[PDB]
C-alpha cells in the first residue's frame, strides 16, 4: 500500500483516537458475567445517539506459551470488577496499510453494545464475526463501530478469534494435539459465552443471530454446520460467503514444515520437531512469513491462503470440522434455522488491485483451466476434460475475442462467491426440515461514504459495488462521517440495519416499517425453483430474478458427467 495512504491512515488513526476520547462519557456501569463483574462505559455517536460499551471481555484463556496452536480453554474468573472501558489488541496479523506486523497473541476477547442496559423486554442478540480471509481483521471500533446498529433496540456483539498460522496450524500426528481449526474453536467458545451471558446485558438468550462477511460468512456457516454449537443460536446471515467456497478450507498439514523452514528451522520433517520449533518462534516472525508459504503450484491452482479451516486429521474433545464441509451440510443442525444469504452486484471488482500487479492473470481466461473447480481439474490442468470444463467457464465470461480485466473480475465473482452459494443451496435442499432461506443482492453504489477495505482493493474512484462495499452501511469506521439524514447513503444505513434487525427478531426480513419496502414481496427460495429470486438493494428495493443465474447454470454444467461431486 502506498506511502500516501500510509501517512493518510496515520492521521485518521490519530483523529479516531481524539474523536474516541471525545465521544467517551463518565457514565461507567457494571454488569454480571458468569466469570465475574465487568465495567463498561457509555459512548456517543456522530448522530447524537449513545450506547453502553463493554470491550475486552475475555471469553477464553490467553492462548500463549503452551496453549499456542491449541484449542482454547475457559478463562480464569476473578473477584472484583474487571475494567472493560478499553479495547484489547487484535490477533497477530499483517497490517494491510503499512505491511508491518501488529497485534498480539492475547487476542481472545469480545465486545458488547446496547442503547439500554435495562430494557423492559429481552432484546434480539446479534453476533458479528469479522472477515479477513482468516488472516486479518479485528473487533476494534475504528473498523466495526456499533453506531448504526444501536439506533435499533438490539444487543450487538463483535468477537475476535485467532488468525493465520496461530489460528489454523494443523499437524497429522495425533500425539501433539494440534488437529487444526483453533481459530474456529475460539468462535465456538465465544458463542457459548454469549449464550450464557447475554441476558445480563438485556439480551434474549433464546433469540440470537450470528452473521459475518467473507471469511466471517464462512465462519458463521461453520458455526451452523458443527455439532459443537447445536442450538446455540437461532438465525444466520451469510454475507458474501460460506464454507464450501474454494477459499474457505484447505488441507495445510504439510505446510507447517514449510513455515518452520522459512523461519529458520533446522532438522527433519516430522511433526514433533516441527511443532517444537514453531512453539518457541516469535509470533510476529511466523505471521510475516505466511505470505511465502504457498508454492507456485498452489497459487496456480487458486489456493488463496496457506493456513485456514481444515478437515481435522483425528477427532478430539473440541473437534469442529471432522469431515469436508460438503459432507457436514448433510446433517448440519443449522440447516433448520432461518437463514439469509447474499452477495454484492460486482463481487470480483475487489481484485482490481491484484490485476494491477499481475496483468498476466488476465491471460488465464484464454482457456480458463485454472478456474475449474479443483476437485474436477487435473494436477497440471492439461487433460482434455479440463480444457473442456475451462471452455464452459470461458463461454460464461469472455465477451470478446480476447479476455479483459472486466471478464476476469466477473469470473471471480462466480468462482469465489456465486457458484459456491448455488452449490450450497442445492445441497442444503436435499437435507433440510424446510426452514426458509432468503436471498438479497447488494447493489447500492456510493463513493460519498467508504470503508478501509477500499484502500486495500485500490477501489478509490472505481464504479461498481465490490466485495465489502456493504460493510460501510452496517458499521461506523474511522473513514466515516455524519451523513445528512435525507441522503441516499443515510437511507441505506437505515434500510440495511432495519432488515438485519427485523430478520434477527423474527426470522423474516420483510418489514413495511422499512422505507422502500412497501411493494416488496420477499419470498424464500424453494427446492423447486429453477430461478432464484432476491431482494435487490439499490436506490430502490426491488424483488428480481438473480441476474447471475445463467452464468451459475453454466458453471453447474461442468458437473454434467460428475453429478456426485456437485
Amino acid at each position: 500500500v502506498s506511502l500516501m495512504e500510509k501517512l493518510k491512515w496515520k492521521i485518521k488513526c490519530i483523529e479516531n483516537k481524539f474523536l474516541n476520547y471525545r465521544l467517551t462519557t463518565n457514565e461507567t456501569v457494571v454488569a454480571e458475567t458468569e466469570y465475574g463483574k465487568v465495567k463498561g462505559v457509555k459512548r456517543l455517536t456522530v448522530y447524537d445517539d449513545s450506547y453502553y460499551s463493554f470491550e475486552g471481555i475475555p471469553y477464553a484463556q490467553p492462548p500463549v506459551g503452551e496453549l499456542r496452536f491449541k484449542a482454547p480453554q475457559r478463562p480464569t474468573p476473578w473477584d472484583g470488577v474487571r475494567d472493560c472501558c478499553n479495547h484489547k489488541d487484535k490477533s497477530v496479523q499483517v497490517d494491510f496499510i503499512t505491511g508491518k506486523v501488529c497485534g498480539s497473541e492475547d487476542c481472545l476477547y469480545l465486545s458488547v453494545y446496547t442503547n439500554n442496559l435495562n430494557p423492559e423486554t429481552k432484546r434480539p442478540v446479534l453476533v458479528y464475526i469479522h472477515g479477513g480471509g482468516f488472516i486479518i481483521g479485528e473487533n476494534h471500533r475504528d473498523m466495526y463501530g456499533p453506531d448504526y446498529f444501536i439506533k435499533k433496540d438490539v444487543v450487538l456483539i463483535n468477537i475476535q478469534y485467532r488468525l493465520g498460522a496461530l489460528g489454523f496450524l494443523s499437524l497429522n500426528s495425533e500425539d501433539l494435539n494440534v488437529p487444526g481449526n483453533a481459530g474456529l474453536k475460539d468462535q465456538v467458545m465465544a458463542l457459548r459465552w454469549i449464550k450464557n451471558n447475554c441476558a445480563n446485558f438485556g439480551g434474549n438468550p433464546d433469540n440470537i443471530t450470528v452473521f459475518g462477511e467473507s471469511a466471517g460468512a464462512a465462519s458463521t456457516h461453520y458455526m451452523m454446520l458443527t455439532e459443537q454449537t447445536r442450538g446455540l443460536f437461532h438465525r444466520g446471515i451469510l454475507m458474501s460467503g460460506n464454507a464450501i467456497c474454494p477459499w474457505a478450507n484447505t488441507q495445510c498439514q504439510h505446510r507447517a514444515f514449510t513455515l518452520a523452514k522459512l523461519a529458520g528451522y533446522k532438522g527433519e520433517d516430522n511433526d514433533k520437531d516441527v511443532l517444537e520449533f514453531l512453539m518457541k518462534a516469535k509470533p510476529q516472525d511466523l505471521i510475516k512469513l505466511e505470505e511465502k508459504v504457498l508454492t507456485l503450484e498452489e497459487r496456480t491452482n487458486k489456493v488463496m491462503f496457506p493456513f485456514g479451516p481444515t478437515v481435522e486429521p483425528y477427532q478430539t474433545a473440541d473437534c469442529v470440522l471432522p469431515k469436508h464441509p460438503r459432507e457436514m451440510v448433510k446433517t448440519a443442525w443449522g440447516n433448520s434455522i432461518p437463514t439469509m444469504m447474499g452477495n454484492t452486484s460486482y463481487e470480483g471488482l475487489f481484485f482490481t488491485s491484484i490485476l494491477k500487479q499481475m496483468p498476466l492473470l488476465v491471460k488465464e481466461l484464454e482457456t480458463c483451466v485454472n478456474f475449474v473447480p479443483s476437485e474436477l481439474a487435473d494436477a497440471e490442468r492439461t487433460a482434455p476434460e479440463t480444457l473442456e470444463m475451462g471452455a464452459k467457464i470461458k463461454k460464461a465470461h469472455v465477451t470478446g475475442e480476447t479476455p479483459t480485466a472486466d471478464n476476469f473480475m466477473d469470473l471471480c465473482s462466480h468462482f469465489y462467491f456465486w457458484f459456491p452459494m448455488h452449490r450450497l443451496l442445492q445441497l442444503r435442499f436435499n437435507h433440510t426440515s424446510g426452514t426458509p432461506v432468503y436471498l438479497y443482492r447488494f447493489d447500492f453504489d456510493s463513493e460519498d461514504l467508504i470503508n478501509p477495505y477500499r484502500i486495500m482493493r485500490s477501489g478509490r474512484g472505481v464504479k461498481g459495488v465490490s466485495h465489502t462495499d456493504e460493510l460501510t452501511y452496517f458499521f461506523w469506521n474511522q473513514l466515516a462521517k455524519r451523513m445528512p439524514k435525507e441522503s441516499r447513503e443515510y437511507k441505506t444505513i437505515e434500510r440495511m440495519t432495519g432488515i438485519w434487525t427485523q430478520f434477527a427478531t423474527t426470522g423474516n426480513p420483510y418489514s413495511n416499517e422499512i422505507e422502500g419496502m412497501e411493494n416488496v414481496s420477499w419470498d424464500p427460495i424453494e427446492k423447486s425453483d429453477e430461478v432464484y429470486k432476491c431482494l435487490n438493494i439499490s436506490d430502490e428495493l426491488k424483488m428480481i430474478d438473480v441476474p447471475e443465474m445463467g452464468k451459475i447454470k453454466q458453471w453447474e454444467s461442468m458437473f454434467e458427467k460428475h453429478r456426485d461431486l456437485f
